[PDB]
């Protein structure tokens, strides 16, 4: 799978918000453009003057992310975030020219990112009390990756004593991303663990953090909460479960050509995190069939 790469597998089956921290720094920003930052200011202006209703928002830019050792007492995962925007992702990561940013980057900086507006996205593995996954269809008119399979997200816009209220607001954000989506209840998600951090290869290399999210719902009534908002209520066209049992496999299934690089990340994620037990009963041959 050349178009995913994993920056981080997160420890002991995912970490809690308590157990995060992180640092929000100017040095952790883009770099300004070799030629100067007039070449974004040009692409903008002619996407505005097609679609004049766009507009642009501020994001979190992922720099790098520093496991502590493992077994350790205090803060497991230090996340370094700078700010971008929807403007500076259309300039950078999205442009033709992507490929030349990075190497550009690493001759200038010896950092392939330097360049690159990198926004912070967020997904969820969302599991239904009956031992399902939930994927959502993709509209083929939208611009990331049309008709594609996705797991609920959405890449978060801003508002450790700065980073506790940045911690927060990255778990609060996959929530709401799944409560606007496929119209759950909050009530019924779990609070949610990092499972680790991912990157899409076929966007220049920009990072979504990925988490495990359980609903107290079966399939069949997450089901009936998303279609019951009707067209409008949702941007995908359509909802659909697999079992837990049958994920272990996705990427030998003619399923996995159809998954956006983000959802396959989610998925790579659980199956290292979630699934592939350590222990003698788990571990056991009933319980984890051969092949
Ligand atoms: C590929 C695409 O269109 N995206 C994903 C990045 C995000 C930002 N910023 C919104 C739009």
């Amino acid at each position: 799978d050349p178009e995913v790469t994993l920056l981080l597998q997160c420890p002991g089956g995912g970490l809690p918000q308590e157990q995060i921290q992180a640092e929000l720094s100017p040095a952790h920003d883009r770099r300004p453009l070799p030629g100067g930052d007039e070449a974004i200011t040009a692409i903008w202006e002619t996407r505005l003057k097609a679609q004049p209703w766009l507009f642009d928002a501020p994001k979190f830019r992922l720099h790098s992310a520093t496991l502590a050792p493992i077994g350790s007492r205090g803060p497991q995962l230090l996340l370094r975030l700078g700010l971008t925007s929807y403007r500076d992702f259309l300039g950078t990561n999205w442009s033709s020219s992507a490929a030349w940013l990075r190497q550009q980057g690493a001759t200038d900086w010896g950092d392939t990112q330097a360049y690159l507006a990198d926004p912070l996205g967020v997904g969820a593995a969302l599991a239904t009390a009956d031992d399902f996954l939930v994927f959502l269809r993709r509209s083929r008119q939208v611009a990331e990756a049309p008709g594609l399979v996705d797991v609920p997200g959405g890449h978060p816009e801003p508002q450790d004593l700065a980073g506790q209220l940045v911690v927060h607001e990255l778990f609060s954000s996959v929530l709401q991303e799944i409560c606007d989506e496929v119209n759950l209840p909050l009530l019924t998600l779990s609070q949610p663990l990092l499972l680790g951090i991912a990157r899409n290869e076929t966007s220049a290399g920009r990072a979504s953090a990925e988490f495990y999210v359980q609903c107290s719902l079966t399939s069949e009534q997450v089901r009936k909460h998303y279609l019951s908002g009707g067209p409008e209520a949702h941007e995908s066209t359509g909802i659909f479960f697999v079992e837990t049992q049958n994920v272990r496999r996705l990427p030998e299934t003619e399923m996995w050509a159809e998954l956006c690089p983000s959802a396959k990340g989610a998925i790579i994620l659980y199956n290292r995190v979630q699934g592939s037990p350590t222990g003698a009963a788990l571990g056991s041959p009933a319980l984890l069939p051969p092949l």
